[PDB]
């Protein structure tokens, strides 16, 4: 996946946005078992003061998690994700859950790409991976922690 | 909703800023019946020139609107919707109308959260804020304007 | 369309950008039709070590496209579209296809607004375009390149 966790500038250390990076990663590989190299995760920063709730300035506590997912998944499953990406989140970056915004987007894999390939269904995987070239694979491969 | 509204770095100063995500929130209450703190804007700042139109390096004028909405409103109510955005944008940020891009994504509200909370179906706001719990609800009340 | 770009800070010279920006435009232009004043690329830069990968702190290289389109093409053109933003944006910014991730999303064309109107569907830019009013198509033919 590609999460886009839009956040104030300085609210968040290298080190917590490791731990952010951190738990979405796990989530999304736990829940779905997509392989820990696929998931990206995108922080954009911005100035505190950017982010309007209701026309009220906010300070910079907001964070908005926007997941871009291949459709094939359950709503159940969904619903499992977007709530661990609450609570952990929440852990990681030592934020109230009343802070944590978080919207999934489906579209269909066909027109999805990482790694300059174009990505499985979620009911393939392993074989798209198997697939890969060699060179491919290893340097997907220094990309999980 | 999530509105992210990208405009050029000192386009719009912090008042331009707040009258805009005003105009943007009342369209969307007055047109949904939503809350006004359902409503997010999120100002994502770049510098000029980051914007390009047909190959040719703009200027900062221009400003694209984001909306993530949920799913299950008629084509008409969001066309009215979209083209409110337009004409209120442009008298808030003091732009003529073909400075303005507008695009609305939707997705099923079971994976979709706000606050940390799941979001209802459509016209069902009231009905699932007098479910929140009372800090909850306090909490949201603050970010009206 | 929209192309969203996110890339690392001074990843792109300012003629890198306008490479990209060609790259992609000429893209979509080639293969949909759509007049190049159309197609917009946004550039989102953020420092580079904001984009994780498995949980890997990145340097400044990655990049992702986000294009957001009208319903209405086929799968197999969104594929052709998608490959070759990969290979043009690849040689355009001097950096290897295995760094750049496209991700397509569509919506009704009712719901989206180019310079203050809405788009029609993906057959009709030509009359929607011969209709508008001579200043408006003034003011598109500039964006040209």
């Amino acid at each position: 996946p590609v999460y886009m966790v839009y956040v104030s500038q300085d609210r968040l250390t290298p080190s917590a946005k490791h731990a952010v990076a951190k738990a979405i990663t796990d989530a999304h590989r736990g829940l779905t078992g997509t392989q820990h190299f696929l998931a990206q995760v995108n922080f954009q920063e911005q100035p505190a003061g950017n982010v309007f709730l209701g026309g009220v300035q906010q300070g910079g506590d907001t964070i908005f998690v926007h997941g871009l997912h291949r459709e094939g998944r359950s709503a159940d499953l969904k619903g499992q994700l977007a709530q661990r990406i609450v609570d952990d989140v929440s852990v990681a970056a030592e934020i109230d859950r009343k802070h944590i915004w978080v919207y999934f987007g489906e579209m269909p894999a066909q027109q999805m790409v990482n790694y300059g390939r174009f990505l499985p269904q979620p009911g393939h995987e392993g074989e798209w991976f198997d697939n890969l070239s060699s060179d491919e694979r290893a340097f997907m491969e220094t990309n999980v922690d």
